[PDB]
């Protein structure tokens, strides 16, 4: 009754809004067209190739291997589509993401409903945006946190380098005037060894309220650290597909996850993981490795289905870039947003920015 | 004093010697040339894209992302080369493999020594080849096991489907006349759920001597099963880089591993893992996902450095294909082989078979 007739891949250079990130992004955007003419869009944009086992060339290569096997399938059967992608290629959540998201776009358009409504129904609360406080001198970090607070942000992500003594001063300053209505995350991006994590935690003065995200690079190290601290731990890099989330629960390894759409594998896997976390009482932040307006659409729709008490902000990933790839109303107002109310993802890509497809199936 | 001047990538179709595998291979071969003219070779050939998170297009895409960063580095500093590959791209052991192996080839040629001698020194014992018994009717499997026994093979790998009742009959028949000098492996290739693994193990009659390889798809399932059985367990698909091997030890999860060169990340990582296993008392089989004569060279040199008591056969991966990519003397004789004694890997590629490079850096 409805079949995938074509899968087109586009490539877009997305300049970094921060100029240069020390220690532009190559975005992969996919358009799926059904036999009836409905078009759906999805995106997968890795944060370089050093964040997790993912890179731009890898995303497109993965799509090339899977795409042929998807032609003729019903895009509305999102779980079956994912089963099919899994049968064609193991892992590669980053390559599967854009395809899955596009199917959801088509799905919503086919029944005339916003994606969040097909994901269980939209909540009646707004979505808090989270700030990104890059590593710098303690006072600089504190000032930037203040700038965001003055813009209405209620969530802040403080990055650290991995050098415990200075990091301690950075966290102390960054949280200097934290308020009762703010949620703070200290993100180590897997840069701490257990030794360094313990040294950092022991150096911190009392009174600092935050959750520690991605403390160490490997599962073993994070578990080892978990046994020696009472600080809330959030998995990000190590939280990949739904099988990894179940492992977190089996190991009582953390208190929540940073659910990045393209690391999870799309909205379908995002839903699977959402339900695992909500069933367990884990907190969930919805973000992305990186991405334009299209990737942001997926973030907002998934987040709009997570009860406020369980949500830990969302990342307006498009803030990381300077090129607009699509139009959409996300109702942004002083640090908060809400999912659109039109069919599908609620976005309309700018074909001129996408250029001609780099691949077609 | 010695630097990488060029990295060329070749692609070779390798027809399956078994005709068609149910439920040809695309081989990636790399040639590294130093500024002084020394050439080294390496290979990475995935067993399709369903075995592990690896595919042909992915191997080459990974090389494209890493290669530029390697130009100018000393190929002899194998561990530093691997550190550099890690700095350019996380994971992707499959893409790193061919480059690492080629550096070892260069390394051995530069000092006029076989790779196994630079890996710690060759043992004085022969390397037993292992058979591959594809799934079939019980009697057919038993007959094929007999065929290999009659050829002098002392190692046998019996594959199963994942259907416990029939699998039990298959294992019973396949091992019907196993001898005192033979080592048997039953490989589930991660196809058993804990439920199915338990049902299979409970159905088997007493007296069957074998080690169970890759029983379940995920780490959690394998640990769960480990707690409910006393059968030796060997990790294959889940044994990836050295960090995973340390995790096996931390979890007391298995008795040994199936070390596949391209899954491990090359000879350097192979050495790292070898030492972890030998230090622990874990058994080690040296194989490959798939591969021609070049990939086979890496297998033999690593295996020739593992004490006989700890080795669990090697896979003559080239037996899986019908196209010869290089000449080399592996001293094959009735189910046994030994590493060559000439410099480097001891192989000379057939340039005519490789065709023109598909990529150059
Ligand atoms: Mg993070
Ligand atoms: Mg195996």
């Amino acid at each position: 009754d409805l079949k995938i007739a074509r899968i087109d891949v586009f490539q877009v250079d997305l300049p970094y809004s921060g100029g240069v990130y020390y220690l532009s992004f190559d975005a992969t955007i996919v358009r799926i067209t059904t036999d009836t003419g409905i078009e759906g869009w999805g995106e997968s944009t890795p944060f370089g190739s050093n964040y997790i086992a993912s890179h731009p060339r890898g995303v497109r290569a993965g799509i090339a291997t899977m795409a042929p096997s998807l032609i003729g399938l019903d895009p509305r059967r999102v779980d079956r589509i994912n089963d099919a992608m899994d049968d064609a290629l193991l892992g590669h959540e980053d390559a599967k993401t854009a395809i899955d998201v596009a199917c959801w776009d088509i799905f919503g358009k086919s029944v005339g409903l916003p994606v969040c409504e097909l994901l269980g129904g939209r909540t009646n609360t707004r979505l808090p945006l989270i700030s990104s406080i890059y590593v710098g001198e303690p006072e600089d970090m504190r000032a930037r946190v203040a700038k965001y607070r003055a813009k209405g942000y209620k969530g802040q992500s403080v990055k650290i380098s991995g050098e415990p003594v200075t990091d301690a001063k950075r966290i102390t300053a960054a949280l200097a005037n934290q308020q009762p209505d703010e949620f703070f995350i200290v993100d180590a991006n897997g840069k701490l060894s257990v030794e360094t994590a313990l040294r950092l935690l022991r150096l911190l003065p009392h009174g600092l309220d935050f959750a520690l995200e991605a403390p160490c690079a490997t599962w073993r190290e994070c578990i080892s650290l978990r046994r020696k601290t009472d600080i809330p731990i959030i998995y990000d890099e190590l939280a990949t597909n739904e099988m990894s989330i179940v492992k977190i629960l089996a190991d009582d390894a953390a208190e929540g996850i940073d659910l990045k759409i393209s690391k999870a594998g799309g909205l379908t896997r995002g839903r699977r993981q959402r339900d695992i976390c909500l069933a367990a009482g884990y907190s969930v932040s919805v973000q992305e490795t990186c991405g334009s307006d299209i990737a942001f659409a997926a973030i907002v729709h998934l987040a709009q289905t997570i009860p406020e008490r369980s949500l830990r902000c969302i990342l307006e990933c498009r803030d990381m870039v300077t090129v607009k790839t699509a139009d959409g109303a996300f109702d942004i107002q002083d640090g908060f947003a809400t999912a659109p109310t039109t069919p599908g993802l609620g976005i309309m890509p700018r074909l001129d920015v996408l250029g001609e497809a780099v691949a077609s199936y």
